[PDB]
């Protein structure tokens, strides 16, 4: 069975269409997303991330970053400065070197590998069965050369990675806005833990086109969190005077600690920041209102809507001509920031109802299931049909129809016919085939007479009409007096 992989900057997700719905799946953890991040034993997720606060140097993140790009980019020149470990040139290709004390040198596509090797390793214990296939997502603005080199991580993992699909197209696809009728605007809104993504989708008739993209490389959640970690940093020195900066797991701790509380505060007003050995065996427990957490940040979130606006008219798009907002990421559960989008668009509200950070994740796995051969319902035959409306002409000239248009060959259909006048000796028998009432608009195909018909008052007689179609497509149309025994026959070609 094929699995939809969402491969994030920060964070992956993986999801598979079974029993007529998709499933999210946990890791081993118990988590439905995991740190795309690798770190004596090579760590992949959750540990590799812990790690990062006392082994910097050594923490391999935002691979998706450099992968599929040439060293000389100015992208990639841009990001090695803020980045831990070393990155070195190799025939012109960004290369990152780590201490396993053995050194090894890795291509961004190899670290993705092993991201991709966990979430195929989430899947597998889930179903109980070895996954092999995938649908994995890239983001809208990736070049052939980031398609690729996503195309070759999945390989590298042991996946026939199927199809390659857009972040906001899958997102789109998860909230079922590919079966609707007619054109729309969708701005697809994606607020990751590491990125931010702005995109404006068109969808006529089934057909997806990405019309522009935007956004902020170097703005997400852990943006949030790193403010909130100052203000508490800060008000723990004033409220004893012990520095917690360079305490490795002090630094730790708190962070875990301010993720959770900026959770808790998108469903409540008040969230409790506990911890029990801050430092030096003191505990450390505070409240954090939604109140200060909005004052914290208010400038970041106002920040998101700048992108927004450039997407618009660069589309040569008022806010008017939006159908759709859809929301994707984590951060996007922040109350405000749904408030300011909702401000934004005068009133519009966003859609919701998909887990934001499972939107991509979920939509992939709706393609996954399009192109899995596991979700058979049942198979079909072949007919042989016929093309044309037969029938004969009755009184007044009207098309009465023996072989209606689209009946199956070979068929043999008969119908019962009298006389017109009383003591009627003859019939005429006239082969038209169309679709009009009356036989002067059809085609006429031949004729033939059955005579000797004993005398009787009218519709007395009973004669038996039979077209025949064969294999080869020969029509014979048979009259026979069922009283009697008289026959006659035409073979039409």
């Amino acid at each position: 069975t094929v699995v939809g992989i969402d491969l994030g900057t920060t964070y992956s997700c993986v999801g598979v269409f079974k029993n007529g719905r998709v499933e999210i799946i946990a890791n081993d953890q118990g988590n439905r997303i995991t740190p795309s991040y690798v770190a004596g034993e090579r760590l992949i997720g959750d540990a590799a991330k812990n790690q990062l606060t006392s082994n910097p140097e050594n923490t391999v993140f935002d691979a998706k970053r450099l992968i599929g790009r040439t060293w000389n980019d100015p992208s990639v020149q841009q990001d090695i400065k803020f980045l831990p470990f070393k990155v070195v040139e190799k025939k012109t290709k960004p290369y990152i070197q780590v201490d396993i004390g053995q050194t090894k040198t890795f291509a961004p596509e190899e670290i993705s590998a092993m991201v991709l090797t966990k979430m195929k390793e989430t899947a597998e214990a889930y179903l109980g069965k070895k996954v092999t296939h995938a649908v994995v997502t890239v983001p809208a603005y990736f070049n052939d050369a980031q398609r690729q080199a996503t195309k070759d991580a999945g390989t590298i993992a042991g996946l026939n990675v199927m199809r390659i699909i857009n972040e906001p197209t899958a997102a789109a696809i998860a909230y079922g806005l590919d079966k609707r009728e007619g054109e729309k605007n969708i701005l697809v809104f994606d607020l990751g833990g590491g990125t931010f993504d702005v995109s404006l989708l068109t969808i006529d008739n089934g057909v997806f086109e990405v019309v522009a993209t935007n956004g902020d490389t170097h703005l997400g959640g852990e943006d949030f969190d790193q403010r909130v970690m100052e203000h508490f940093i800060k008000l723990y020195k004033k409220k004893t005077g012990k520095d917690v900066r360079k305490d490795n797991r002090a630094v730790q701790k708190l962070r875990r600690e301010v993720e959770k509380a900026k959770r808790a505060l998108s469903s409540q007003h008040q969230a409790r920041i506990e911890i029990e050995s801050f430092f030096e065996g003191e505990d450390f427990s505070e409240t954090l209102t939604r109140a200060k957490f909005e004052e914290l940040n208010m400038d970041l979130f106002r920040s998101t809507m700048k992108p927004v606006q450039k997407v618009l008219e660069d589309s040569d798009l008022k806010k008017s001509d939006i159908d759709e907002i859809v929301l994707v990421g984590g951060s996007t559960r922040i109350p405000k920031i749904q408030q300011l989008v909702k401000e934004f668009f005068n009133g519009k509200e966003p859609s919701r109802g998909i887990n934001p950070d499972e939107a991509v994740a979920y939509g992939a796995a709706v393609q996954a299931g399009v192109l899995s051969g596991d979700q058979d319902t049942g198979d079909l035959v072949l007919l042989d049909v016929c093309p044309l409306t037969l029938g004969i002409e009755t009184v007044g000239g009207v098309m009465t129809k023996l072989i209606p248009r689209n009946t199956v060959v070979p068929t043999k259909k008969s119908q019962i016919f009298s006389t017109a006048s009383d003591n009627q000796p003859t019939f005429t028998i006239k082969v038209y085939e169309g679709e009009r009432p009356l036989t002067k608009d059809n085609h006429l195909l031949g004729t033939f007479d059955l005579t000797g018909i004993p005398p009787a008052p009218r519709g007395v007689p009973q004669i038996e009409v039979t077209f025949e179609i064969d294999v080869n497509g020969i029509l014979r149309v048979t009259a026979e007096d069922k009283g009697t025994g008289n026959k006659n026959k035409i073979t039409i070609t």
